[PDB]
């Protein structure tokens, strides 16, 4: 597909998320995305929310020790599903999110899902493994009448649609 159409009609049309993308499970790199930017900003760059090439960050531990870490953003998404923790945080689009929770085999209306949630200032994201070996990335923005609970139901509802038609395979 051109996944943009689909993401917009099925997910962004809800008004419950600020953005949505698909990542490959192989590298965790978002390859299709939409952002509610629209009003909003018309020269708004949706990719700015979802993609950023490898960069170094400076970290200071409690000791006062300063190190550099090279952030590969996709990898920070894979570590949460692969290991169940985030040694560096989850980074997306240059923004740091805090890993709050992972729920494996969460039951949503007939289907099971691995779903992770991370937080930023006045927002966050949900990550859901969906078929085709994809990760669904959903953003929410508390300044836009969105919240963590409703964006997650919205992410799960979209994942269920994908899981259902993935089972028409003929």
């Amino acid at each position: 597909y051109s996944w943009d159409s689909y993401l917009n009609d099925r997910l962004l049309a809800t008004n419950q998320v600020s953005g949505a993308g698909l990542a490959s499970e192989e590298d965790g790199v978002v390859y299709a995305c939409v952002a509610q930017g629209e009003e909003s900003d018309p020269n708004f760059d949706k990719w700015s929310l979802f993609y950023k090439e490898d960069y170094d960050i400076e970290v200071e531990d409690e000791n006062g020790t300063k190190t550099t870490k090279t952030i590969n953003e996709g990898q920070t998404i894979l570590v949460v599903f692969n290991e169940g923790y985030a040694p560096d945080g989850v980074w997306l689009g240059g923004t740091k999110y805090q890993f709050i929770n992972i729920e494996r085999d969460l039951e949503f209306e007939g289907y099971n899902f691995d779903v992770a949630t991370c937080a930023k200032l006045k927002g966050g994201l949900h990550l859901v493994k969906v078929p085709g070996g994809n990760i669904l990335v959903v953003l929410y923005d508390e300044e836009k009448e969105q919240d963590r609970g409703n964006s997650k139901i919205a992410a799960l509802t979209f994942a269920k649609e994908l899981a259902e038609s993935s089972q028409l395979q003929h």
